[PDB]
RNA sequence: CUUGAGUCUCGUAGAGGGGGGUAGAAUUCCAGGUGUAGCGGUGAAAUGCGUAGAGAUCUGGAGGAAUACCGGUGGCGAAGG
């Protein structure tokens, strides 16, 4: 149930608007989340997900 | 003699040969910035590499082969080339 917590206000940098770029290979997927004038501002993968195998180069592991 | 072959200047098509000059782009690398945990490999897998901060990504520099497409049943070289 519900605790009496203080209010959250925090910044990081409030970019609004971003690029993302998706590096495709043969064994795998690597996506990452960038600013516009570039800097990441996070990553995941498909190897990450744990499919595996050839399983793990495909649209889905890759979507996800 | 020309009926074999040879030769002059001219045009034409092409990756024939030798030496010069030249650019950008991924792997790769370094530096700074941003950023967190896998990256790689495969039939499935584990060895490698990584928190000293990897992988990728922004900016800028580095370096060496190579130069795809155009390249086509094309064209060229003495044959492979």
């Amino acid at each position: 149930a519900k605790a009496p917590i203080r209010a959250r206000k925090r910044v990081r940098k409030q970019v609004s608007d971003g690029v993302a770029h998706i590096h495709a290979s043969f064994n795998n997927t690597i996506v990452t989340i960038t600013d516009r004038q570039g800097n990441a501002l996070g990553w995941a993968t498909a190897g990450g997900s744990g499919f595996r195998g050839s399983r793990k180069s495909t649209p889905f592991a890759a979507q996800v």
